[PDB]
This record gives C-alpha cells, sequence and structure tokens, in this order.
C-alpha cells in the first residue's frame, strides 16, 4: 500500500486544467499531442494504435498500474528519460491521489 483514493472530482478538475490540453480519456476519443488514455491502467507503457511514441516510452515497457502512474506523475523525464511528455509534474501526493482516482475511473 502507497496509493489511497482521492476526490474524483476534484480530480476530474487538475486533468481538466492539467492534462486535457494534451490528452482524452474516453474510449473513442481521439489522440491530440499525447495518446488518448482509455483503457490505460493494466496495458503497458506505449501501445496504443495510430499513436507515435518515443523510442523511450516503449522500452521503458510499463505496466500502467496506480502506483507506477503516480511515481510518473511526480516526474515524467524521470521516470522515463526519453519522454515527448512536456510535462513537469504533481509535486503532491493528494493532487496525484485524487488525479489517479479520476483516471482509475473516467478511462475504465
Ligand atoms: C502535452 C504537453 C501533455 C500533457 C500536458 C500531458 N501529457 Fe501525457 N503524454 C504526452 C505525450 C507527448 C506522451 C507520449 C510521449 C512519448 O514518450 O511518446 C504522453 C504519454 C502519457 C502517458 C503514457 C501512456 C502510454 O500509453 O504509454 C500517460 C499515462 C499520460 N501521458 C498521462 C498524462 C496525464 C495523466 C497528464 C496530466 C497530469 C498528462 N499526461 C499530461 C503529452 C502530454
Amino acid at each position: 500500500t502507497e496509493f489511497k483514493a482521492g476526490s474524483a472530482k476534484k480530480g476530474a478538475t487538475l486533468f481538466k486544467t492539467r492534462c486535457l490540453q494534451c490528452h482524452t480519456v474516453e474510449k473513442g476519443g481521439p489522440h491530440k499531442v499525447g495518446p488518448n488514455l482509455h483503457g490505460i491502467f493494466g496495458r503497458h507503457s506505449g501501445q496504443a494504435e495510430g499513436y507515435s511514441y518515443t523510442d523511450a516510452n516503449i522500452k521503458k515497457n510499463v505496466l500502467w498500474d496506480e502506483n507506477n502512474m503516480s511515481e510518473f506523475l511526480t516526474n515524467p523525464k524521470k521516470y522515463i528519460p526519453g519522454t515527448k511528455m512536456a510535462f513537469g509534474g504533481l509535486k503532491k501526493e493528494k493532487d496525484r491521489n485524487d488525479l489517479i482516482t479520476y483516471l482509475k475511473k473516467a478511462t475504465e
């Protein structure tokens, strides 16, 4: 244990103001700058179809779990050096948690 549920709501506002600019969560939503993330958990890194991921992601070969996703979220360039995710990070444990709670939810 090292991940505890957050507010899906709050969850859904970080996404909007922090991840939508680049991504969609929804089954059938398109890839934009980043890929769509519907069904992200359970799946491995860089496998959405019709998406051109860096060498980095693919190689990283990550199992998208909640616990992973949080450290990634802490610092992505750090997690997967060579990723094209120009996303600095979410330094707060709390913020991450609501986010992941939202993700857990909306991409299922
Ligand atoms: C645009 C400037 C982005 C923002 C803001 C966020 N992400 Fe991102 N994401 C982006 C790219 C360009 C890529 C692929 C990079 C590469 O190495 O090819 C990604 C990848 C992800 C992944 C990996 C998914 C996979 O299928 O392997 C995840 C899980 C992801 N992005 C989620 C995500 C979230 C939750 C964000 C908000 C806090 C977010 N990203 C921001 C581009 C952009």
